[PDB]
């Protein structure tokens, strides 16, 4: 778009509109951009420091920083998130509109302790949009930087950076190093705007329910079947213990032994750890007690993991080691915060179809029992994906990530992103933005040797983001009410989910879907 | 339908039509149904009693019954049975078509020790068809009072109950409650019938067939392989035991160490118990040495899990002890009956491509060999799904389930149903029949509180059930014969499936479907 | 219509379908009809037993009965319910259709001990609908015999009866007497069915919300009034109590004498009696301390009265002695039951409009002030329409009452109807049903002395309640969470509004309306 200077170039559409089975939400902030890296691309290594080898790395800091909106709050106010999660058994994704707009590039002076700002309406800042998906794929890690909560924040950008192969501090020749300015880009004065849109693929509704019903639980509690099971191997009524081979068949008074069509979901057994710091080991096994992967003599967390429950019926304390996800209140420091500064999530509602994350998968039969080899099971602490099995992914919450790109490989199994969300082969693309330089007053003679010398330079702007997602309504036959989510109704000295008396907007604990209902 | 008192509303239609590829069964049963519950629900629940925490239950038995034709002898008779199996590759359902008619309410009435049964011509049974799932589907359990094998037999419509979550006795806020008046229901007097077609989703063909090939043996045995095995780390033709590196091509003299393309299937271990008494353990194992899995704090055995040979070459004797299903003969108790008043089914036809249930899947390297570390192997147990894998599913029996609903999961590894037959994601929908109740004289003063007092009535009529099957021709370009299912050809006492002199049909031998044969 | 006797005469209609801002109820119910007052009407009178002047009655009951859906339970399910309170800001009735079918009609003989019961199928029931508002409305004035909350719950039709002018046990000349003989009414053997539909006039939308505002807190903290006041009569700074007169401008340090532009809903102070025994007056106060009317000479409690809130701020142990509704539980007797048999009310979200019930209103002066004559106030505790009145009407509840009919005066001020509701000028009529006597066998000779020998018989039938509500859908621009209703999500021995092992369904707490919120 092309505008004078004296001319908005958008408007602030944020809103809320819910129609039939879609709500479109719109989202807009405003956004500072930085002069990043002194416009210089700086490749970034492990090197020194002496990181374990679990965390040496390689890659490369880039000018350009990146917009990131793949958080729920970015789109959901909370009270939307109550409609949702209240009145909904799933919903998704469907499209995108992104707009650029009111960019005002900005010069910085500094002389002596004072410093002055004034506008540069010459200059311009740069936008793309990886549609190809040629830049490595940085979001879909759960970083920072993404559109805040509360609309009336102002956030600043973050840089891009990504990395590619390393052995030790030390690359490979696959290794790939990719310039920004390479591709097309759109330069803005404050005239001008930049708009793209968007279509998600076609995805699964997500699951804003839990199960009425458990797998161990389908049968009909007043009919024997007509199978049977193998029930004695030592006769009832005898008056030594004499060997036998007594047959029952499945019975009301004994759902454990009666044979079913499904097994629960895979498991991949991690740590349970106590919330009160008594009943703990006393000792630090973060690590050495960690449930890991093997990458390349490389030893990362598996975090969150496979889907699994929190805790079983009445272990309320309980959680996995690296299994759930915990979101810091906004006082929590960066490292080594006490328990009360984060907000742990509990996903117990699974536990219907769903391994505990802290427990066995189940029991193997390891020898062939005889008159002389007393029979022997052992325990299954990683149970991969068996026919059969039924499971429910990791669910979405309020604060956590939407989606993630599903890597580009040969082969991939139930590609959920583990962290919850929508696992997509083309995702919603990346948009880079980078102030274009602007060189200083070159020398009066000739220098070929590289500009080092810019008036420095940050730019503001608003940024608008506007998603349709489709709603599966909830079609139950329940009698009895649900549950729903439900500020507390009593009294306090704060409202949820709000500013403080110094200007705050804090999220209070971490909301979830699953809240309705329906049958397994 | 409307119809006069003295007017059939439906004739008896049972046959067996065979066209092309094309079978199609009509099955016609009489059916009683009491009144069940005294017309209440009634809140059930394993309290009292002291249930094992695996046993433990929580839901509600209601005061209508259900139809269930989900068995093979219910729609298929034997002489059709052995046309299915001694003639086609495969076979799935189709199409569905349900009918009610002819149903008479009679009014009963016990005076001193003389009970009297009349006609109430007034008097309604409502049926009505759960055709958006919104109950929770209790069929697909294997339970009892499906449609009679034998079509002059007169059976009992079994009562509906149903379940939800329970913590121990207790139940949990996201609990179910569900009330059948809520839905819409065709009302009949004996003038009436109710008819409802379905069709089946698109499924695979049943195996109705095994191999004549092993994963083993695909490979020509009279022709080299190009690829060559590492085949010596100890000198050939060394006066010592000196260290070497000696390759070796694949060769017919050698098919096991030939690379392969394929794996075989994935297992789960169970123990092996012979039928014979004397070899077992003499302990009561079939708990305490079960493979079971574990969901919510709560153990339930697996049976019959994930399909796996029943015993290997020659060793007839033994089976899995949860991994067959068995079916009990007509003299059978309810628990603990001797092994010759049950069928145990044998599916070793498929060692062919899946493991062996009593035996180990393979062995894995444990560590790294050098020539200090002697090098270590150890068995595997449990396989969980790996590339290449290549399976049969578990065979089909007359006396067996046709189908299972799929479970309402975010996510299903090959959902085929454990017991065998067609996974669905929308099955054939459960049929539930309540009769309307008929008050008695209440009292001449008005009262308020809940009506006790009925006239004691039960019904009976007729149901019909026409599905058509489509078959998959056999093609098979085997010179010899292949193996077929035969009756007896020789003398005795009584024919196969058939009345005894007392009246009373036996099913003699469970009939799976796999004789024809076809290379893998 | 008509049909044979052997030909249902309708289907179950019972379902729960919303579309956009509407949704549709349908409830069918059994019911039974007795014989009442033997075919005879009979005047019903206050003679003898010396009932208390406020208690004299005169009037008649009837042969006929009446069918009364006046419930919310009769046509909504709890977690419709749910559905309604959680997401909508209002709703009214708009049409209503209504059936009756399946008419049986049944003889009694009693001989001896035993009791026979067989259809009479020649045997009629009568039912006409009041729909020119011919008969004393009996509906609205909370009386049992409504439709069951619990569909597979049968229950009996209360019978009709009425009231006119009494001065003592003594009639009047203008007191009315109706035979519903001399109306026309339809005929039904058991082929017969009837029906009628019925459109609601218009009325506002319930207040299925609470103000996030109060009166006293609509004006903006940050900025002064232009308006002033006067503030002190005393001099500050001054070393006596010298007179003065000083005036002040609004403030937020003051928004208690801020001019504003609303007086709070009209009050009429009834007394104030808390849960907890101990704090109560040891007397039997609950008519010697009534707030009561007076009519002719005869006193009647008010109760609930005018819309008041329940108890204020932190007070929740108390309630106004009669001026809320009180539902009793199940079990509870019919008189003199303890407090946790009932289910106390709590309308304390109106506090922001509606002054407290057991509170004054405000205060008055009662003087002319001067230099000798001290000023002087009073308390108000009755205080009538005052312009500038707001006020929020008393909210309804699940069991509580829909509407009633506006009485039929020359005058009526804001005619809600004092127990929750919508109040009609022409409500949905009375349905008045009775069973056709059937004479047994005359003399021989001829007797024209009234007949009074009749075959003992009752009917029994199913009834349809078809009724579209309209929405009023939330457009709150509210950031947080507002208050939703929810079962508890902890465990518990029952599900909330179930049946229990006895198959008895109990409704736990009463359930209102008012849970989103609005600005005032
Ligand atoms: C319902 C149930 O769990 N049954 C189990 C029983 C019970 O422990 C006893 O019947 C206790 O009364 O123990 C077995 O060894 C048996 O005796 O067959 C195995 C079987 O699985
Ligand atoms: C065909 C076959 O199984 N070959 C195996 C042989 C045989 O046991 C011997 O050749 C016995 O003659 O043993 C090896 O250790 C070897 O010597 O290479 C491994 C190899 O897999
Ligand atoms: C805000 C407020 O309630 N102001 C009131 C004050 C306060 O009680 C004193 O200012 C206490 O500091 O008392 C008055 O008599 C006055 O002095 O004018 C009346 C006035 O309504
Ligand atoms: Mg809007
Ligand atoms: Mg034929
Ligand atoms: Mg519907």
């Amino acid at each position: 778009g092309a505008d004078g200077v004296g001319n908005a170039s958008g408007n602030w559409h944020c809103d809320s509109t819910w129609l039939g089975d879609r709500v479109i939400t719109t989202s807009t902030r405003t956004w500072a951009l930085p002069t990043y890296n002194n416009h210089l691309y700086k490749q970034i290594s492990s090197a020194s420091t002496g990181a374990s080898n679990d965390n040496h790395y390689f890659g490369y800091s880039t000018p350009w920083g990146y917009f990131d909106f793949n958080r729920f709050h970015c789109h959901f106010s909370p009270r939307d998130w109550q409609r949702l999660i209240n009145n909904n058994w799933g919903f998704r994704p469907k499209r995108l509109n992104f707009k650029l707009f009111n960019i005002q590039v900005k010069e910085v002076t500094t002389n002596d302790g004072v410093t002055t700002i004034a506008n540069n309406l010459t200059s311009t800042v740069q936008v793309f949009s990886d549609s190809e998906y040629q830049l490595p794929y940085v979001l879909g890690s759960a970083h920072q930087g993404c559109l805040p909560p509360f609309p009336a924040d102002v956030f600043m950008i973050p840089q891009y950076g990504y990395l590619t192969l390393n052995n030790g501090s030390q690359a490979v020749g696959r290794s790939s190093f990719y310039c920004l300015e390479y591709f097309p880009s759109q330069m803005l004065r404050t005239g001008n705007n930049f708009t793209f849109s968007y279509t998600f693929e076609e995805v699964p509704f997500h699951s804003s329910y839990a199960h009425s019903q458990s797998l161990d639980r389908l049968m009909n509690p007043l009919i024997d079947q007509y199978l049977y099971y193998l029930n004695r191997t030592q006769n009832q009524s005898g008056s030594a213990q004499n060997k036998d081979l007594l047959f029952s068949r499945g019975s009301p008074a004994g759902m454990s032994v009666q044979p079913k069509n499904w097994l629960p979901g895979p498991c991949y057994r991690q740590q349970r750890v106590s919330k009160t710091k008594t009943d703990n080991n006393n000792s630090n096994f973060t690590w050495t007690g960690a449930s890991k992967y093997n990458l390349n003599g490389r030893e990362s967390i598996i975090n969150p993991g496979t889907a699994m429950a929190s805790h079983k019926d009445d272990e309320d304390k309980f959680f996995p080691m690296s299994g759930v996800m915990i979101f810091g209140k906004e006082s929590a420091g960066a490292s080594n915060t006490a328990l009360d500064n984060v907000m742990i999530t509990d996903e117990e509602e699974i536990k219907a179809t769903n391994p505990v994350a802290t427990e066995r998968f189940g029991t193997v039969a390891v020898n062939f029992q005889s008159s002389s080899t007393d029979p022997a099971t052992g325990d299954v602490h990683a149970m991969g994906a068996l026919p059969g099995m039924v499971w429910q992914d990791r669910d979405v919450y309020l604060q956590g990530p939407i989606w993630a790109k599903i890597p580009h490989t040969d082969g991939h199994f139930h590609p959920s992103p583990l962290m919850g969300g929508f696992g997509l082969k083309n995702p919603p693309p990346q948009i880079l933005i980078k102030n274009t330089p602007v060189p200083a007053n070159p020398p009066a003679e000739f220098s070929a040797t590289k500009f080092a010398s810019f008036i420095t330079q940050y730019s503001t702007g608003q940024v608008s983001v506007e998603i349709e997602w489709e709603l599966q309504k909830e079609n139950s036959k329940r009698w009895n009410p649900e549950v729903q989510y439900t500020s507390n109704y009593a009294k306090s000295a704060n409202v949820d989910f709000t500013v403080d008396n110094n200007g705050l907007y804090t999220e209070p604990r971490p909301i979830g879907t699953r809240y309705l209902t329906r049958p397994l």
